[PDB]
């Protein structure tokens, strides 16, 4: 776990390592899709956010590498995520107090992105790095990722990344009488430059990273949203700062982002996001076995949203506005042999020029029997400001096609959230279980309206009204291995919510429907590793106020690996056929819930690593 600079690992935290993603998807919501809890929030081609525990946007966070992405995909899930999957060294899904290290109402779970931008390290034999290529078939997809690092000199090492997506109209399963999805083809380019020392003592690193996508919007010349990503970053780490200390951490950063709106070559919608985030972490000495580390952050977004009608005329959606994040956290753990306690807290301070301060805080106990046997219990009281966003709406997004209005008199986002988890593994047999409960005291969210004043798939109007709610599920999986050579397992999921006490008794907005999955593996021999994978999905009879059905599909994934290491490092070449009964799969947890997602494809890929 490279996110937390102090180490809490829960039992509810997993890490998937980086060879696996290659083979995955190239879309967040859509890669991490599988892994029991998370949900894919798909919106066409280009992006899908990731619905941890029936949570997404503001309620979750994403981070590129201990920083933040400075993207605007929690306004809404039709936004790209500025973060790499295909270039990533291994992403990993965490909870705890470490969410207070970054955000606040941090309830369903954080998920940083650990890129290659900045190496941290002198590559074995001088260079070092991959290279990969993949073809998707029905979609149809030409993904060609790279990464190199380059010694210069002695302690100086050079990194240069590139990729580059470009995927046609999907197919679908018996959709009226089309064979591809009109306008839901994506294009997309990544490149980012390091330049990084390497220790004793630690490293002192710059980069740069520009991002280029060009995709199309399913359900409304041509609908596209055609954005532009910057990114001005720094990152240093040692361990050795002054007595008393065992390390200091800081991560600078100025992501410039930029999206339009298009229908054919003329702008709609604009949107605009300066952010200029810093941060200074310290992890102090370990004052009898208890260790922690404490930090400031320094955050600033001006953010803004415009049409294609000039401010004189009429008010737009989202107005110029200046956001300025004053935060101070900290975290201590107190390891006692066998059990491990610990507890994060987050005071932050917001300046919202054209000034509230929140108070978050948690505790975690995890009570080790026997490694590996975590039984961990958790507790987070949360307070999160509500966006420029949620007070100052008053405007039309043409992507989603919904008036958003806001409310001039709103209060913070209190969560008294509890969780507990139970984890084992040991040859034979491996599990993990874990059951979350969140209680909110205010949770906004999007009321659809309702007239109001007059008069007005059409026209959709919303309302950022607050509500009293309550979330609970179970999840979790196990895997039976009867022979190491073999894999064997079962896995499945539950999310349920209710909204009580309006200022009745309604369900949730948009809750993911329950998820079954049926798991194999089998690695004959060392080098070749097949699998296969069945992800039984129910559908959701409990609906929301303005909402429909939704099914019920019983999706199938095969795959089939094979690694050999000759010559300039190691070779990974892979072959992945997704449902192969060609269900049609109906997403209610995306906006798009009446549009069915890709359905018989397969995919054909190599990677080569050194
Ligand atoms: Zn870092
Ligand atoms: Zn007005
Ligand atoms: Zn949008």
């Amino acid at each position: 776990a490279t996110s937390g600079l102090l180490h809490t690992s829960t039992a509810s935290d997993k890490i998937i390592s980086g060879d696996t993603l290659r083979q995955k998807a190239v879309n967040l919501g859509d890669a991490l899709d599988g892994v029991p809890g998370i949900h894919a929030s798909q919106y066409g081609g280009g992006a899908s956010a990731p619905v941890i525990r029936g949570q997404t946007g503001r309620r979750i966070k994403v981070l590129n590498h201990h920083g933040e992405t400075g993207d605007m995909a929690d306004f809404s899930p039709d936004h790209a995520i500025m973060v790499d999957t295909a270039l990533s060294q291994q992403v990993e899904i965490l909870r705890g107090p470490v969410t207070l290290l970054y955000s606040s109402g941090n309830v369903a779970g954080l998920v940083d992105v650990a890129d290659g931008k900045i190496p941290e390290k002198m590559p074995e034999n001088g260079v070092s790095g991959e290279l990969g290529l993949r073809l998707s078939s029905g979609n149809l997809e030409k993904l060609t990722s790279g990464g190199i690092n380059i010694g210069l000199g002695k302690n100086f090492v050079l990194h240069t990344e590139g990729l580059y997506r470009k995927s046609g109209d999907y197919a679908v399963p018996r959709y009226r009488n089309l064979k591809r999805l009109p306008d839901s083809h994506a294009d997309s380019q990544t490149g980012s430059i390091g330049l990084s020392w390497v220790g004793e003592k630690g490293f002192i690193g710059v980069a740069y990273s520009d991002r280029r996508d060009q995709y199309g919007l399913p359900a409304h010349g041509r609908p596209w949203i055609d954005l532009r990503n910057k990114r001005y970053e720094l990152r240093a780490e040692w361990k050795q700062p002054f007595p008393g200390f065992e390390a200091l951490r800081v991560h600078l950063n100025r992501n410039d982002y930029r999206h339009d709106e298009k229908a054919g070559d003329a702008v709609e919608n604009f949107f605009n996001n300066q952010t200029q985030n810093a941060r200074i972490e310290l992890r102090h000495q370990p004052i009898g076995r208890l260790k922690g580390s404490w930090g400031v952050q320094y955050l600033q977004q001006k953010s803004s949203a415009l049409s294609a009608i000039s401010e004189a005329v009429k008010q737009p959606m989202l107005l110029d506005n200046k956001v300025q994040h004053y935060s101070f956290f900290g975290v201590e753990q107190a390891n006692w042999d066998n059990f491990t306690l610990e507890g994060g807290v987050r005071v932050e301070k917001q300046k919202a020029s054209i000034r509230q301060t929140a108070r978050s805080f948690a505790l975690s106990g995890n009570w080790y029997f026997t490694p590996q046997h975590k039984l961990s219990l958790t507790a987070s009281h949360q307070e999160r400001l509500p966006s420029t966003q949620e007070l100052y709406a008053h405007g039309k997004h043409v992507a989603t096609n919904t008036f958003e209005v806001g409310n001039k008199h709103l209060n913070k986002e209190r969560s008294n959230n509890i969780e507990l988890a139970l984890g084992y593994e040991g040859d034979r047999w491996q599990y993990n279980l874990a059951l979350y409960r969140n209680r909110f005291g205010n949770y906004i969210y999007a009321q659809t309206l309702n007239d109001g004043r007059g008069p007005k798939s059409e026209m959709k109007l919303v309302r950022y009204n607050q509500s009293g709610a309550d979330f609970y599920g179970a999840e979790g999986e196990i895997y039976f291995k009867p022979t190491p050579r073999y894999r064997i397992g079962v896995s499945g999921d539950y999310v349920r919510g209710r909204l009580k006490n309006l200022p009745d008794d309604q369900n949730a907005p948009r809750v993911p429907a329950a998820r079954l999955g049926f798991h194999l593996k089998a690695s004959l021999t060392d080098r070749i590793d097949a699998n296969l994978d069945y992800y039984r999905v129910f559908a959701q009879n409990k609906l929301a106020r303005y909402e429909t059905r939704t099914p019920g599909h019983h999706m199938l994934n095969l795959g089939a690996n094979y690694r050999r290491n000759t010559r300039y490092g190691e070779w990974n070449w892979y072959v992945k056929a997704d449902n192969l009964l060609n269900q049609s799969v109906y997403a209610h947890s995306s906006f798009l819930s009446d549009t069915p997602q890709m359905g018989r494809s397969f995919t054909g890929g190599v990677n080569v690593k050194f």
